[PDB]
């Protein structure tokens, strides 16, 4: 679901999902358009496309389980749906972790207006 | 800022702000576009009205400190903004906690067209 993704975000970025990544740029937010701002903002783009590939599943609601080995998310527990959703969340979270340097705090609460131009094909 | 408020939400409701409250109801989850359908949904309304009484403060971005006595949030000293913003966030988080008995997980990502637009005046 989005809960495990949130916990993943906290575990990988050491920053809470809100407000750091739920109101960011043009895609890191409930429904996004336009081109993505920075590298972090694009991670959410890839996350959406990833979710979009899983039409056979319910990425936002279907809860899953995940564990760690050498400090890396495994997420290999249940259904292929859950597995792939977990995979998307893992990719997005790691992408957040790898772009802490590029991360701009000014892009928090980046308005839907000035977010131009709608949109970008996956 | 919303960072401190997020940490307050996590500390008081024992749940991450996202997705439990960022996406809740018609006011919390839809940028205050709709009428609150819950007590905890109304908490966001009162919180937002608290930000309204404050100017020219920047509640979203301006940081502040807060301690914890016997289970109670203690706002730090400084600019009047930093204190009153903290009081808004505190009142809001405490409000979230006190209405955990009313909290409905099913109100997460509530349908937009089911929301009554707009909300009331503060």
């Amino acid at each position: 679901s989005l809960i495990e993704f949130a916990k993943m975000i906290l575990e990988e970025t050491k920053r809470l999902p809100f407000p750091y990544y739920t109101t960011y740029g043009c895609y890191c937010g409930w429904g996004g358009q336009g081109q993505p701002k920075d590298a972090t903002d694009r991670c959410c783009f890839v996350h959406d496309c990833c979710y979009g590939k899983l039409s056979n599943c319910k990425p936002k609601t279907d809860r899953y389980s995940y564990s760690r080995k050498s400090g890396v998310i495994i997420c290999g527990e249940g259904t292929p749906c859950e597995k792939q959703i977990c995979e998307c969340d893992k990719a997005a979270a790691v992408c957040f972790r790898e772009n802490l340097r590029t991360y701009k705090k000014r892009y928090m609460a980046y308005p839907d207006v000035l977010c131009k131009k709608p949109a970008e094909k996956c």
